[PDB]
């Protein structure tokens, strides 16, 4: 579904800072700054997922774009600095918070003004339409999950 | 200060991830990126040295090259991944962390095969000749303080 979420959110950027807050196996930030973004930080604390993680990076032929992190979430948004422009939350099940998450990176201001946050939760979860300062832009189910964006208030159209 | 730091390590690079361990203001992580690395992690603990980064950073018209990490370099360490190829080290209690941390890194494999581990002290600090896998390549007294450079075993000779 990674076209998918593409074809939602760009297809293409114009620059900018991604926080994979769990990475996986970082698809998710590889296509991000493949598709126009500048960098990326990526949160992942899983022993196997970071090997491939590293492999996927190097493979990038531009793998000092990328910063991997081997921390748990919550402690990433206490320690991590400056701000984001492109937040990813694909959360497992047992452990998705998108609410409380987005909170709390809006309280440690983490996020830029021009900001978008993309949710990936199983099909049934629901989601309220405002948090923190950030509204729901768009949300399409397909298959099992549901994709979920937010952006600030006053978030400038995508050109295309 | 940073140009003769510079001289003796660069004057240019071609690419690379720098780490800045008790970055402070983050000014040789920031000159080094200037001069050909292509990213940096800076780690402080203070919140005004905090400040400082991340305004410098924005003066370089390139922030998204830089990762600022809030929080103790040992536990720092414990959640960084890749390979660094430049590390500067300006720690408290100079000569007790800067072996606690080469070697930490060292148990970590973070380091390149060809990383070079610059510490900046005053000029009376006195440093082992070998931590962990590493030895002094360079050591310059001038002013009030010392550079001295830990490389590994097989680092290749430097061009002039
Ligand atoms: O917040 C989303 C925006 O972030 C950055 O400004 C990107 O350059 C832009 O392309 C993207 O739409």
């Amino acid at each position: 579904v990674r076209g998918a979420i593409f074809n939602m959110i760009g297809p293409y950027f114009n620059g900018g800072r991604v926080l994979d807050l769990f990475a996986g196996s970082g698809g998710l930030a590889i296509e991000a700054v493949s598709r126009g973004m500048s960098a990326a930080v990526l949160v992942e604390k899983n022993r196997k997922a970071q090997a491939i993680i590293q492999d996927n990076i190097i493979m990038t032929k531009a793998e000092n774009r990328f910063t991997l992190l081997k921390m748990e979430a919550e402690r990433a948004i206490d320690c991590l600095t400056g701000r984001f422009d492109l937040v990813f939350l694909d959360p497992p099940y047992a452990k998705e918070t998108i609410v409380a998450t987005i909170e709390a990176l809006a309280a440690k201001n983490l996020l830029s003004e021009q900001v978008m946050v993309v949710c990936e939760t199983d099909k049934t979860v629901l989601l309220p339409k405002e948090i923190a300062t950030l509204g729901i832009w768009k949300e399409k189910i397909y298959g099992i999950s549901k994709v979920t964006v937010y952006v600030n208030e006053g978030h400038h159209h995508h050109h295309h």
